[PDB]
């Protein structure tokens, strides 16, 4: 059984810890709970660590006071279709291969699924680590509370002697690396210095070898990436996030001053030896639009090249970690800001961008976030019950599974056939979009090598890849975008109808100069 | 929000509740969960009580940390018809009226329904306070959480200006005492003394007038009626069951002296 | 009413029958359910068989004692989709047009359906008798006890006063010749030698004239293709499975010589004339992985040509009736074992093998096949009852249809929908990569014709069209297969892998000698 330690003896040296904990709603939950300190009370200074306490990072060291959130958030989905690939003709995006041709993703690119698989999913796809990492059996796939109990419960090492990245299957890539682990878990969350960048009391940053950090961690979305343990207050850990929001200014609602200052974010920094060490960001208000946007955003966590001269941007560049927090029009000035790109398309040579499920972006500006609501309202509504206490449901999926809540509260004069006639409606209409902007970047990317064997100009050919990057960018966000335009459809629409533009424009340039060397 | 107390003073003088709460399962659980001893903290000594503190009953003071325990508990099971007359061709006991005649159930005996409302529904019955309580109005008879958070949160009292025991509707009996109220509630569990008995330190009693006992009674089958609160270790509070299993040497399972 | 015959005058004569039907479980039925002899008996000699007598072929003649296993046998699931085209973008093979071509396969390729219809369908599908033959009307396509009863019941002929294979209709093919009929119907059991070899006392051979042959055929999938009619036991009746086991040597489970000795067969002759004429296979246990393999092979039932010197190898070839016996990773060799390919490439030119649905091979060395696990445990369970006689459903089917008696009574650790989403975790990752590996056979096939007229040469033409033969046959084997990798899945993954492998070092080969020739 859990025997209690005196607080007041760490506060003495904690006073943040003091601050937060004395005020909020975990003042009376001691620290026994998430803390084994005993050898480190006895060895520690004011300014030294001395023996380093344990700190529980499972989800079950908040599943014995909160087992209704906890059993919510561990529910596995399974009409949630599992390992899906999006490149094919029944799923998002039937023509991937072609179009991201010279990209990691061409090997695995799966549909989502339920949360509790989000760290095994990242080990085990084909892109990631050259299939070093599988599941034990192909049983383990239903496993959810497995995953949660820890990633190494339910999976297997092809080789736990060696710890370089390279392929143990065919037709795999090792595109992981470090920075991917802080939206898969934060595990790490005292062994990671901010950013990731290089610190001496950090065991873990942007340049370490990524197999031997996965070995280290466990646990998927943590519960405490979105509240403070010690307040028990809303906050964000993610630092990609932090530095965009606060360092960079741009405050939590980029598009709107006014709701920035209401709902915003303080960062809080910790220490290691009197040098600023990791970081947190306490909000305003339980806003989960920024909660969410920890990791539902466009980033890079990736190696690149500069615009400006191709030169490669490596691991160790700070912007191997960046949040670009720009919505779909703005994106292109935002990656000349820091003058990177991803890949070089394989038969086109254009500089590409590879984007990322962008929601949190998406959702700016639309007529629902204008109107106040936020991620949880639709996808981690209130339970209603008829009798009971009532909490928030974690379990965090499609607004179809629970209508009532998620939609008909507020549309009071729909029925739920009707609410899903208006989704279906704006999905519907959106992947149209995707299919044709796809025809169409199809079209110009197959006149590459006509054209290249036709003696068409390099300066004709860069005239192409440049078009070729805006089409790109304008269809490629709502393959990565996970609500197929229901986010925001007026934008959608804009973007796509955009990317056709600019494909049919070096369509049209490229078979002119064909016809024009025959 | 709640702030914690400093434990090790008040184990200072309860080594009862220390030797308790310190080995089990709660011994990280603050007393400011269930008590408010600032005053009695301020005025006590190891043999005065000073001021009394306060103790917290309801259930809601488990349920901070147990959610899922209370929301299973508190649901209200619509299939299990309520207010449903016993005497009657369909229910248990048809010929009930003849065979009773002369007994209070003869005015009215239902089928039992879900726990959240057993103290309002033993303050409600015909047989029980002359008709003197009543739901607010008919509407009132779905609420199992509001009968939880408290009986007079859902329920009136046609005259609180007397406390006899007498009959308001004409069909009634007045067969309800404080020994009933051990089944329904234990609010009182600090205000009782054992099996009723008279004594100082007992505000009610086997004699007290039920209807001002009833009057402080607020919440149905309370968590700690099967679960120690200190320890958190399982337990049974009531009297009676205590009398006939220690007091009287008859065991937990009288046919069965191994078990 | 049906008259009984002295079965002991038989028997003075049928020495071999005897033995059987004495002591098996029909030892009490009597000769009369099933022939009709007497003026055999009263002309035939010990060494001569006189005049024939009539032997039913048709399934109800188990029916009047089995009516259960019989009622569950010729159940329509209407859940299996009728007529559906493979070569359609929700299907098995969004490519498989351009992948096929040369192929008999391209005029139609549908997904298998109940087994009611096995022979009907045979008999109309476009790529079979030019069209020749047809359902009477479209309503006759519900009509599985229809089927049943006789093919001629439900179907109409062209022309009935010619027998030559000829198209009807413009967009057909005339594929079918006697081989295919082994695998639909056992009529003709007594009219047809060993291997279809010529033989004096057989109506029927390899070369006869398809479509006569198809006229005097009716029912599908006879009873009697698993169970001996004589001795009730355990068997098999298919030539070319008994050549594989027992001539060949190859066994049973040709990975496993101790489960082979275990779980045998029995060869056992009948003689015309005092002249080996045709064969069974008696099984040492009820072992539905062997009954199953009569026609869930891969297999030549076709003519082809040779790898070595591309000649025709025509129907009177025994190779024209052949089981390979062999898993994806043995096939390449066992096709040179035998000197055998099936076309050429409309496009490329490569000659390629033509694979058909590899269950049984595919499913040895599975993790199901070395537990003792067997196709009829998932396909054709026990039925469970409250209150009666047990028999097995012969309903072969999804297990989706009883996933308790199917998956669940093995699997008490899971929930019908966790089994379920196990199996599509398995069929989702296999799908993307038979996706992927037809997009990588596509884009090499489209460099053949551009490699062609830029003038690459025939030695880079020929190194390309030997890779199109593994990456054709790594990808095809899995299309054919109906399991979507769910029988044996780290076999498809490795095999679709290579596959692409092979596709991707082809567009390399053809891409740099195109581009070597400008
Ligand atoms: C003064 C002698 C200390 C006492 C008393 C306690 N801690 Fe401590 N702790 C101390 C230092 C100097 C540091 C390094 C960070 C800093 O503020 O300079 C720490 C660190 C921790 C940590 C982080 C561990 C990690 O892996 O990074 C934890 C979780 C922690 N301390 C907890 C803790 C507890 C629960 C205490 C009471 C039992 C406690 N500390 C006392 C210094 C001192
Ligand atoms: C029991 C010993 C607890 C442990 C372990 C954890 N929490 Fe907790 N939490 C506890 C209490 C008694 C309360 C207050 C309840 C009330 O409403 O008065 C809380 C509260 C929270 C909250 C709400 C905070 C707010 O609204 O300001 C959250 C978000 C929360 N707790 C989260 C949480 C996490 C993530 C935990 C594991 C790190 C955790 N709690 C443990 C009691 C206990
Ligand atoms: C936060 C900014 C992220 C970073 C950094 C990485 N991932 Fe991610 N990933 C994130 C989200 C919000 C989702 C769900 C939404 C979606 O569009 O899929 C994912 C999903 C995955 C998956 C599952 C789906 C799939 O693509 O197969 C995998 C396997 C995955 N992520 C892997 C992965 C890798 C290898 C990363 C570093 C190169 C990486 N992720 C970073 C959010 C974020
Ligand atoms: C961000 C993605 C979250 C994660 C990770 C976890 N929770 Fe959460 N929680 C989140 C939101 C948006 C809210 C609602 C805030 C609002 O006021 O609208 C909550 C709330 C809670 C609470 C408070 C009581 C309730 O409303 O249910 C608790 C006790 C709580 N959350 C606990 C909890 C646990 C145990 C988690 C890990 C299993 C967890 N949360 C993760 C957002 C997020
Ligand atoms: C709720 C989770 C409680 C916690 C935490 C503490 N106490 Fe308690 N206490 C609680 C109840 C419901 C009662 C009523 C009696 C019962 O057995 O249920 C009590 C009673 C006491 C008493 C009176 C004992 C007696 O002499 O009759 C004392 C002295 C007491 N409690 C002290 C106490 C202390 C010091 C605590 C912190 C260590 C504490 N209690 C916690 C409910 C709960
Ligand atoms: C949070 C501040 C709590 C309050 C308020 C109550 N309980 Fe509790 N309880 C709490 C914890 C952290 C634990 C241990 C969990 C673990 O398994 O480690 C418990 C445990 C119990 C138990 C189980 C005891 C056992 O198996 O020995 C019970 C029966 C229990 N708690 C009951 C209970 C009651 C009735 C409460 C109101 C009087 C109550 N708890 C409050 C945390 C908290
Ligand atoms: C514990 C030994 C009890 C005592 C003392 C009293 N009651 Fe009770 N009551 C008890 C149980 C276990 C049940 C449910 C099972 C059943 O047979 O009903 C009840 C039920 C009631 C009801 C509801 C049903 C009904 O009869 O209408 C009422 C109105 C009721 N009890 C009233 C009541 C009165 C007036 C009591 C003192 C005279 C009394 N109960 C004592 C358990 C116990
Ligand atoms: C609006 C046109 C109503 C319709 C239709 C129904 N009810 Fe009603 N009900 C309505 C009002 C305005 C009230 C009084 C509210 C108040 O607190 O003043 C009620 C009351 C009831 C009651 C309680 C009756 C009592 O005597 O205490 C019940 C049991 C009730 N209503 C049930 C009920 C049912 C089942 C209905 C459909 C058959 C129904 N009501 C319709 C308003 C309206
Ligand atoms: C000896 C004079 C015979 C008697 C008595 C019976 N049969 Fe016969 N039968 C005989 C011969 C020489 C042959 C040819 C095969 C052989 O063993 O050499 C047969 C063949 C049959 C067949 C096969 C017919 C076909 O179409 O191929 C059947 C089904 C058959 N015989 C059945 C049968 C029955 C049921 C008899 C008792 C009524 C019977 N035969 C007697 C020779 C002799
Ligand atoms: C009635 C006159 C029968 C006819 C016609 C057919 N079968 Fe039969 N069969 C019959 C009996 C009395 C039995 C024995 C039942 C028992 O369990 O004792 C059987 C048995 C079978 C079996 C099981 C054999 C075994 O387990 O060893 C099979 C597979 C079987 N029968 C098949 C079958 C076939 C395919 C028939 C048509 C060719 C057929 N039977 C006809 C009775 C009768
Ligand atoms: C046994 C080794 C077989 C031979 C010889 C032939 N077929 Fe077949 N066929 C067989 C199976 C086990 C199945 C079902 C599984 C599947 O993948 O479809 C089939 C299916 C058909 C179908 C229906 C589906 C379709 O392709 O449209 C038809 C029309 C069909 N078979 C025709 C056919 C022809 C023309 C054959 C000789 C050239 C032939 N089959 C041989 C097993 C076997
Ligand atoms: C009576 C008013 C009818 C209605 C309503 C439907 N059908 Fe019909 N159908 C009807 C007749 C008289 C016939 C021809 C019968 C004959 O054998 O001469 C049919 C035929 C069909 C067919 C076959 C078509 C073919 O070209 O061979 C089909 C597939 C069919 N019917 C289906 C069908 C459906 C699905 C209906 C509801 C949408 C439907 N029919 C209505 C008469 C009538
Ligand atoms: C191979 C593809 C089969 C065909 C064709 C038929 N049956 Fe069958 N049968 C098959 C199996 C795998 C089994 C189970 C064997 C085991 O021991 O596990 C059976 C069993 C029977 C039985 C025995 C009683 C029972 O278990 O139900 C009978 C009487 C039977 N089969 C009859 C039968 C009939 C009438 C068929 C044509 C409609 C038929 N079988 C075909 C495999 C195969
Ligand atoms: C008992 C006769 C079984 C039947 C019926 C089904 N399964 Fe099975 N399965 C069985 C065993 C003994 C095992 C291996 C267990 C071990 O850990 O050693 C399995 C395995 C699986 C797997 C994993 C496959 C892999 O290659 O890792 C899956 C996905 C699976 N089983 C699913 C499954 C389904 C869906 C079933 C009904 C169609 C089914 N099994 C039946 C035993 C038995
Ligand atoms: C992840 N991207
Ligand atoms: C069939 N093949
Ligand atoms: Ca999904
Ligand atoms: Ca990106
Ligand atoms: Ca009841
Ligand atoms: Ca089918
Ligand atoms: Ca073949
Ligand atoms: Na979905
Ligand atoms: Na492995
Ligand atoms: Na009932
Ligand atoms: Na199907
Ligand atoms: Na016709
Ligand atoms: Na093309």
């Amino acid at each position: 059984n859990l025997k209690p330690v005196d607080a007041m003896q760490c506060f003495d040296c904690h006073t943040q810890i003091e601050d937060m904990h004395t005020v909020g709603k975990h003042a009376t939950v001691n620290c026994v709970h998430c803390h084994d300190a005993t050898e480190h009370v006895e060895t520690a200074s004011s300014r030294r660590m001395g023996e380093r306490p344990v700190t529980r990072m499972d989800l079950e060291a908040c599943a014995t006071c909160h087992t209704a959130q906890f059993n919510s958030f561990v529910e596995v989905r399974h009409e949630s279709h599992p390992r899906l690939e999006k490149a094919t003709p029944t799923s998002r995006s039937p023509m991937f291969d072609k179009l991201i041709a010279g990209h990691g993703f061409a090997f695995e690119h799966a549909e989502p699924r339920s949360h509790a698989f989000m760290l095994v999913d990242h080990f085990v796809v084909d892109r990631a680590y050259g299939g070093r990492f599988q599941f034990k059996n192909w049983q383990k796939v239903t496993d959810g509370m497995g995953a949660v109990r820890g990633a190494w419960t339910v999976l297997t090492d092809a080789d736990p002697e060696s710890s370089d990245q390279r392929r143990f299957l065919s037709q795999t890539a090792t595109a992981a690396n470090p920075v991917c682990l802080n939206c898969k878990t934060q595990d790490h969350i005292l062994d990671w210095a901010y950013m990731g960048d290089e610190h001496e009391a950090a065991k873990w940053s942007r340049t370490s070898e990524v197999v031997e950090f996965a070995r280290d961690l466990n646990h998927p979305l943590n519960c405490f990436m979105c509240h403070d343990p010690h307040s028990a207050g809303p906050r964000v850990v993610r630092d990609g996030l932090i530095n965009a929001v606060v360092d960079r200014g741009l405050g939590t609602y980029p598009h709107d001053p006014v709701k920035s200052e209401q709902q915003g974010m303080t960062k809080v920094t910790f220490q290691r030896g009197r040098e600023d060490f990791r970081a947190i960001g306490l909000l305003d208000t339980a806003d989960s639009n920024v909660m969410c946007a920890q990791c539902h955003v466009e980033y890079n966590c990736n190696p690149g090249y500069q615009l400006s001269d191709g030169s490669r941007v490596g691991m160790d560049d700070r912007r191997a970690n960046h949040f670009f927090w720009a919505n779909v029009f703005d994106y292109k000035e935002a990656a000349q800001e820091i003058d990177f790109f991803d890949f070089r398309h394989a038969t086109t040579g254009a500089a590409l961008p590879k984007l990322q499920h962008p929601e949190a972006e998406t959702f700016w500006g639309s007529v629902h976030e204008r109107n106040g609501v936020a991620c949880a309202d639709c996808h981690m509504p209130k339970v209603q019950l008829e009798n009971g206490k009532v909490y928030t449901s974690h379990s965090q999926r499609t607004p179809r599974d629970m209508m009532g809540q998620a939609c008909l509260n507020c549309h009071a004069e729909w029925t739920e056939d009707q609410a899903l006639y208006a989704i279906d409606y704006i999905k519907n209409y959106t992947h149209g979009k995707i299919v044709k902007s796809e025809y169409w970047l199809a079209k110009m990317i197959d006149l590459f090598p006509v054209a290249k064997r036709a003696g068409v100009s390099e300066d004709v050919l860069n005239q192409a890849r440049e078009l070729h990057y805006d089409a790109h960018l304008y269809w490629e966000w709502w393959t990565a975008e996970n609500s197929v335009g229901f986010h925001n459809p007026d934008q959608a629409r804009e973007s796509l109808m955009t990317s056709i533009s600019k494909s049919k424009e070096a369509v049209s340039l490229l078979n002119d100069a064909i016809d024009a060397q025959v």
